């Protein structure tokens, strides 16, 4: 009846005021959440953002991460104080049909992330081991056994394995930056919140600073990682009777989550400066993983003789594909955990990790093998580009399931009927939290029309455009109705 019954309140190791060892104990949840924010689904968008705007968008990244650190912490709080995840709170404060709508929506979000990671991992196999593109996908389907071995290890080593992947993809991209020797003064100048990133005048590569900045801000959080954080935050036993120990617990999970999401921010920065210093100006013409592979393997694309010799040897591209692999291993863990959370929390369905990863992976790979089937039917022409367009088109479900995950979180944590007058949010995080939630909801509701119109490709059929407008209006209006309904129920609880 409690979230993550297998590993809920497992190891509690606060030992008086020995704070840093205590920090070493529970440092796992923050990493499990942060590794999701390093998935390849936006890697190109960073590199592109670096080529179109050298170091300019870095500050935006920071801001985004900060916002991601805020809401995530809130989620952790809901897990630590209430001893129940976000899905159990929402489902407990609304009917079953709303919990079912939220269930299918979040399932579609984690399904979208799973699509990004199966595409990135399959391509990673196509680049490293030269496995055929169609075989690499059905090889990625075999991650259920890696989940079976993953199940017997334990969170003290699983949550450290996630750290291992994090520093793998962090040191892979940091190594290519160390060889690049970039002008770190311009990097520092770019990290400052300047007003050149909010303008619309450069328009390099069909992208203005305000478009890229609002895109980075719009994709701030992932809805599934909120339920994930609220669930894994409970894995540390708390008496819930001593205010100093639960306040200490909040400091604990906060410093952990910031320590890891800061690493994710560092990875995004390494991707932007990867697009600025490593690649030449405008050298990246194919945002696909294969385009970045050949671009990292062509000496004329880099801006340094050392990177030209190393690129000719073929080490940059292989490290890139290794980073694709280490990033593609995330949904096997966080996808199954979060899927269990929303499943047994929203619809009260107890399913094993076997059929979970089976169903999610199959539903994820169906459109992938359809895309590879059509493109390979065209002669393997534009197959990687179409895989990239599938990966980017999949991210609409996140915008569909974002407000129904950030609004109920902020409401339930701001109310005293769930947190109490002692552990509710400060008047500071009320203003910042509501501002962030409003901005993200508006920006994603704007993104719905752009992505739905993007489903029809870069060929604008005049009759299909109006249909995209009708479908977009219907979707955003339906999300408005669901949003005001959830607002009404939660505000009826408070």
């Amino acid at each position: 009846d409690l979230s993550l019954s297998d590993i809920n309140s497992t190891v509690e190791v606060p030992e008086g005021h020995s704070f840093w060892k205590t920090l070493l104990a529970y440092s796992g949840p923050g990493a499990l959440v942060a590794v999701g924010y390093m998935d390849p689904g936006n890697w190109s968008t960073s590199i592109t953002g670096g080529q179109n705007f050298q170091y300019l968008l870095l500050s935006i990244i920071v801001i985004s991460s900060l916002l991601a650190m805020l809401l995530q912490n809130m989620a952790a709080k809901l897990g630590i104080v209430c001893q129940l995840d976000l899905a159990q709170a929402i489902r407990a404060r609304t009917s079953r049909r709303l919990g079912f709508i939220f269930w299918i929506l979040t399932e579609l979000a984690i399904m979208a992330t799973d699509i990004a990671q199966v595409i990135g991992a399959a391509i990673a196999l196509y680049l490293l081991f030269k496995i055929p593109i169609f075989l690499a996908v059905v090889i990625t389907v075999l991650d259920v056994f890696l989940l079976l071995l993953l199940n017997r290890i334990g969170f003290r080593k699983i949550e450290a394995l996630v750290v291992c992947l994090i520093f793998v993809i962090l040191f892979v991209f940091l190594y290519q930056i160390i060889l690049s020797q970039p002008a770190w003064h311009q990097v520092a100048k770019g990290l400052i919140p300047s007003w050149a990133s909010v303008q619309t005048s450069p328009k390099i590569g069909g992208q203005t600073p305000l478009s890229a900045s609002l895109g980075i801000i719009g994709a701030t959080i992932m809805p599934h990682n909120l339920f994930l954080h609220s669930a894994i935050s409970q894995s540390r036993k708390i008496d819930r009777t001593d205010s100093s120990k639960v306040a200490e617990a909040v400091r604990f999970s906060n410093w952990d989550s910031n320590i890891q999401l800061s690493l994710a921010m560092v990875v995004n920065a390494l991707l932007l400066i990867m697009g600025v210093a490593v690649f030449k100006s405008g050298a990246v013409q194919d945002p696909s993983f294969f385009g970045l592979y050949q671009a990292l393997s062509n000496p004329d694309m880099v801006s340094n003789p050392v990177l030209a010799e190393a690129a000719r040897s073929g080490v940059l591209s292989t490290l890139f594909a290794v980073a694709l692999l280490a990033s593609g291993q995330n949904s096997t863990i966080t996808g199954t955990i979060t899927g269990q959370v929303i499943m047994e929390g929203f619809i009260h369905l107890r399913l094993p990790l076997w059929l979970r990863r089976l169903v999610t992976r199959l539903i994820a790979i169906i459109p992938v093998v359809v895309c590879v089937a059509i493109t390979s039917h065209q002669g393997s022409l534009d197959e990687h580009q179409a895989l990239n367009n599938l990966m980017n088109n999949s991210q609409v479900f996140l915008a569909l399931a974002l407000p129904f995950s950030i609004v109920p979180l902020l409401m339930l944590t701001d109310s005293a009927a769930q947190m109490g007058n002692q552990f509710k949010n400060t008047r500071w995080v009320k203003v910042m939290g509501w501002l962030t939630v409003i901005i993200l909801t508006l920006l994603n509701l704007i993104s719905i029309s752009s992505q739905i119109a993007g489903f029809f490709g870069d060929n604008p059929s005049s009759q299909d455009l109006l249909l995209s407008q009708v479908i977009s209006i219907g979707i955003i209006l339906a999300m408005i109705g669901l949003l005001i309904w959830t607002i009404i129920d939660i505000r009826r609880f408070t």
